[PDB]
């Protein structure tokens, strides 16, 4: 928080006056493996291995997909969320977008002087709005940027999994799957402040036969994992009834 | 223990006729990858992954050490020991220090037919040497070159761990970290006979203000790893005490 | 409190008119030996019997010292107190010291006509400055007489054992034992706020080779004392493993 | 052992340089009553409260009997013994024989600047002997030698037990009990080798009538714990099943 990660970022931003924008993030992945690697960390070791070999294909994709997973799983780690942060900006400078690219920046700016993984939240939504822009639908990048405002007024980490949710819907509202309506509506309920009647609609939507199973098993899965970080008990067995009414009936 | 070892042997120094030096290498872990990888052994067959792929990259220092965390976990495996010993070697050739190459090559020789563990270790410490003086510290050479003449007459596994403390003394001195009067008291200390008195002096420069709290910690599990190979219980507990004091208190 | 308390201090006022100053003290100790003979309290009976006979003896600092013991563990008990505080009373007046008998004589009027423990560990701390003077060391008394102030004021039973250390050091300092320096160092960290840091002064002094391990384990077994009737978690730990270091190590 | 106790020793002897020979007794025990009350020792200061008492009484036999007992079942404590090995001498000169009270002033000299518990059992046995020849037999008095001789030669506890088992005989002897043909078997099968064929001895003569069950039930616990310090398993059996005997049958 503020020392032993702004030296990282310096020398990323040394490396990184060639232009290269390659090997300062191998750079950075070498010194944080090395760090681990000193200690009894085989997991991290391996999965920065596996990090700094998909940097150097190009497939940043799945770097920060995995990536995201160990931040979650365990975020007392700092350094690895900044270079995380980095790849996400240089994957988004990849697609396309100047402006995400110059606010994830800014992010990581004040990330490295700070020590908070709010702005880690916040660069991820950042991510999605990106992806979601990317997808091709606007609308939905909306409540994205809505739930980023509010990120960094309130510091919750519960908004970025309802931002996974919208990625979701997106993802499936392009491949062939649930039609738009429902998209909008659960949008809208994610974005007031609904997380019950979405279980309703899904439920509701499923039985009128408008939704296969595995899209609504998906949802409901996404909505669990959103409730089991709010401390709510009245929805998590809300959610578990969907989920097994869903599955087998 | 002097077939199936001459051989791996034989054929790197085939390989290594033409003066590549890197392919040889390559060649050796892909024949321990192929007998690990017919067996039910997947922890080792990911970790020659790695080794090669780090072989390849040209970071061997990363190589060396999970090869040592592997070799010290498990010394059954001697193939793995003489690949380790072989990247070693290319490593040293490498820094600049040819004199130890050939000690290190010597070493080879011998090990390779014969079939113990002891030489694997005095390379180790030739390797230690060689960190050291690339470090810049001249003084610290003389222990560790005393500590590999004791270890080819005595075959104690755990000279190589006093070695590990001295290279991680002299690590800590170029940083910035604890200063030179430390250092040389605590390396005159395992060196003579003394591994008690250095957590007393350890303690005692803690206590005055002279060492901070994450140098002193380390030095103290380093000394707890020596001790805890020297079925001693009455510097286990020592040790165990003084980690305890510093840490929280 | 009040009641059944003044009648013994009356009687051994009248007692006491003669002048012999002796036998009431015996009086006194006969009627609360009756009081609890009459019960099923054996404990007190032989321990007032061991008293009156020291008394009758001459030696009243045993029967002060066995007196302090019975009120720490039980201090349920009010006029075993009251003959206590008669008994540093009489003594301080052998000693020779006249303005803390009559600091003393105060106390103990006041006691009477209330119920108070506070007054009996103040005529304690009083007795404790008393024999402080008579050793010979002057500086030790001004700390002595701001407990004695402060636990006027807050009535904290644990004051008391600050001054049993401070005792503790003037008796080491007289023998030959520890040096003035770590004296007058324990005495103010004492003084000011400081309990933790005597633990380190002493363990510091230790290892440094200026404390021999009796008087070591002693000002730390005191210091634990102390500690234990406090309610802290984080220096009793703390003076477990000081102690445990000094004595095995 | 040799500090701490040629002080006591000192002491005793300034005092003694007047001729008192009482109070320089009760100096001691008031020292030795200081240091073990300063602790958590009250069993030790109650009973040298009472050793105490008797000692100003003149009844010096009692406390020898009571401080056997205490150094007896915990012979850690030295200075105890030295005082009690004073009181033995005290009492020995009373008793009217000077040249035993020379052999244990010697004994106390030796031991003073020694440790070693084997001279606290050899004037324990002078004592005995002293005893023995103020009952009227003489010839008790050879085997009683015999065994101090033997005892600064081995050092073994067992040697003063059979000397007890002696002085019970001797007792037993001239108030009336078991006749001399009894003592003089016992005492030669004590004195070559024998302890088994004792309790042979004592049940033969039990059931041709000729002991009373209180005499015989003594000596056979008396040979039990001769026995028991001994580590025979053989002999503690025999006399279970003898006393079993003796008593119910
Ligand atoms: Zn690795
Ligand atoms: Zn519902
Ligand atoms: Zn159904
Ligand atoms: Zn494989
Ligand atoms: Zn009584
Ligand atoms: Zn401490
Ligand atoms: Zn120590
Ligand atoms: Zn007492
Ligand atoms: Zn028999």
């Amino acid at each position: 928080g503020g020392t032993m990660l702004k030296e990282i970022l310096e020398a990323y931003k040394e490396i990184a006056r060639t232009g290269n924008e390659r090997e300062a993030l191998l750079r950075a992945i070498d010194i944080v493996r090395d760090k681990y690697s000193e200690k009894g960390d085989e997991e991290t070791d391996t999965l920065l291995h596996r990090v700094r070999l998909d940097v150097r294909e190009g497939n940043l994709e799945h770097a920060v997909e995995d990536l995201k997973k160990l931040v979650e799983k365990r975020p007392e780690l700092k350094d690895v969320a900044l270079v995380l942060i980095l790849i996400m900006a240089e994957e988004v400078k990849k697609l396309g977008f100047p402006e995400f690219a110059e606010k994830i920046e800014e992010l990581v700016e004040k990330f490295a002087e700070t020590g908070d993984i709010k702005y880690v939240y916040a660069a991820d939504i950042v991510y999605l709005m990106a992806l979601v822009k990317k997808l091709g639908d606007e609308e939905f990048v909306k409540i994205l940027e809505k739930f980023y405002e509010k990120l960094l007024e309130t510091g919750d980490p519960v908004y970025s999994l309802i931002a996974d949710v919208i990625l979701l819907l997106a993802k499936l509202l392009k491949e062939g799957e649930i039609s738009e309506e429902l998209a909008r509506e659960v949008a809208e309920l994610l974005e007031k402040g609904d997380l019950k009647g979405v279980v309703d609609t899904v439920l509701l939507y499923y039985l009128k036969g408008e939704v296969s199973k595995e899209a609504a098993v998906a949802i409901l899965e996404k909505i669990l994992k959103v409730a089991k970080a709010l401390g709510d008990e009245e929805l998590i067995k809300h959610a578990s009834l969907a989920i097994e009414h869903v599955k087998m009936d």
